[PDB]
């Protein structure tokens, strides 16, 4: 059973059981997502922990594998190792940014 | 200490430990958002929780009531007792609605 969202002319349909959404919702997972459409250059493991206050390790890596496995983010191995969105992850970031820009005009009041 | 996140020609500054992002993040409040947008109508309790399968009441209160703390709901008690998005929530719904569109296309592959 799914939930039914207006959204103009459509109704978007999502099942809360299972969806993306529940990666997405987990913490630090949007903040992934918009830091590795940071900057010019594939970043690294440090490059993207340094990038978001508190995260630790073992979340970061493990939110890493969901979302490589979840087809949003590509890890290569090379002489070092590096990260980087997909074109769906670069798309679900593209979708994101307005969401986190009203986020952080609310945490101003 | 914050994230910052690149979005065109400006940062989006994001402080994680003390964010509405957390709120947003947790399991149903942004199907708790979409939904409250939905149809024509204040809606009751029971019309939202019916509304996102499998929420307990628990959770739905529990939900609404950081909602409504934050700004983004509020409830009217009258003859009967009814729950709407303030102009902050339908701002958010605004934003969040490309987001959980993409999310549903990702969800079919």
């Amino acid at each position: 059973s799914n939930a039914m969202l207006r959204y103009g002319d459509t109704e978007i349909c999502i099942d809360p059981s299972e969806s993306v959404l529940h990666l997405l919702g987990k913490k630090y997972t949007m903040l992934i997502i918009s830091v590795l459409g940071n900057g010019s250059t594939r970043q690294n493991f440090n490059d993207i922990r340094s990038s978001i206050p508190g995260i630790s390790s073992t979340i970061l890596s493990r939110r890493i594998k969901d979302l490589i496995d979840s087809g949003l983010v590509e890890r290569r191995s090379g002489q070092i190792t590096t990260y980087a969105l997909t074109e769906k992850g670069m798309n679900v970031r593209n979708s994101l940014m307005p969401l986190l820009q009203y986020i952080s005009v609310l945490d101003r009041n």
